[PDB]
């Protein structure tokens, strides 16, 4: 069974930028919901039960018909929520290799902004933007719902390894930004934890 | 070009079911935007710009590549919300021949309830809860984002002539019941207009 992870600071350690009260919330009851979805139907499957999340996300399709579907809504939310937590952070600069690399990717860091602003903007409905790694290059894509590019292009839309992503479900911004979806990706720069952006680049995998 | 519509009743006028605050902004911002879309969109198509907007996405397929997703989209969220707005109203009772036709659809108005809460509770991120009449008889469909059953199945998974609907985008309830889903769904019973339903189910198209 997965457990919900603690928060790596407080909840209102990402003030004044993303609010205290979504962080609780967003935290305990949605990445909560998708914890306790996972492991109700993961009891019928020992042989899948023992994996970790990132690993059992890359092979939906080995699942049985009827599970394949709230695994990949469920563990797909599990996923991207624990990857979320560990990508924010205040007072983190970006700088070295990383910094280079979306230079050399982008033309300029403004560029690669503008970008990711554009994909997470323009996801229609429930979704994620990410910063993904792929053929020794970084590029910029969108998934829906709680669909994560480690799933593959068959399923997602993208592939590619995770290096950062943003939530753009409306329950992530709307307390504090409602409708005003630019703004709270604009909030977001502020709080990009630069330093685990970084070490995943790093890492690769 | 499509006009936002004005609401039959004031603001607070689902309270305290449906939160005034919410109103405004669903109106105001949220159904403002989907209109100010696809009347940009439809600015170089005056053979589909004078076309009604239930008439419009029931012709989704003859418009250009470039402009389809975006008049799904947007049209389809001006066209959900329009009925969306009139299908409100306090006071209201099931009766007459849709109260026997759910009854004898459904079993009793209790299954019917139970189908459609089940139906909309379900619809994982963004979409709609319906229930439509498929030629002669009466069932529950759901769609994702702004999809409507008017599409078609090709297009939304989904077909039949819309009697009633509800937003489960979380815009919708979010700021009085955050992810409580569950009970704005309850909520919900107490401001379904079955006045205008039973008229639309009179009409049939
Ligand atoms: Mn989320
Ligand atoms: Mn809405
Ligand atoms: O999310
Ligand atoms: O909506």
């Amino acid at each position: 069974s997965y457990t919900l992870p603690s928060l790596p600071y407080a909840y209102d350690a990402l003030e004044p930028h993303f609010d205290k009260q979504t962080m609780e919330i967003h935290h305990t009851k949605h990445h909560q919901t998708y914890v306790n979805n996972a492991n109700a139907a993961l009891e019928s499957l020992p042989e899948f039960a023992n994996l970790p999340v990132e690993e059992l996300i890359t092979k939906l399709d080995q699942l049985p018909a009827d599970k394949k579907t709230v695994l990949r809504n469920n563990a797909g939310g599990h996923a991207n929520h624990s990857l979320f937590w560990k990508g924010l952070k205040k007072g983190t600069t970006l700088q070295g290799d990383l910094k280079a690399a979306i230079e050399r990717d982008f033309g300029s860091v403004d560029n690669f902004k503008a970008e990711f602003e554009k994909a997470a903007a323009s996801r229609f409905g429930s979704g994620w933007a990410w910063l993904v790694l792929k053929g020794d290059k970084l590029a910029v894509v969108s998934t829906a719902n709680q669909d994560s590019p480690l799933m593959g292009e068959a399923i997602s839309g993208a592939s590619g390894f995770p290096i950062m992503g943003l939530d753009v479900w409306e329950h992530a911004y709307y307390l504090k930004f409602q409708n005003r979806r630019p703004d709270y990706i604009k909030e977001f720069w502020n709080v990009v934890n630069w330093d685990e952006a970084a070490a995943r680049f790093a890492a690769k995998k």
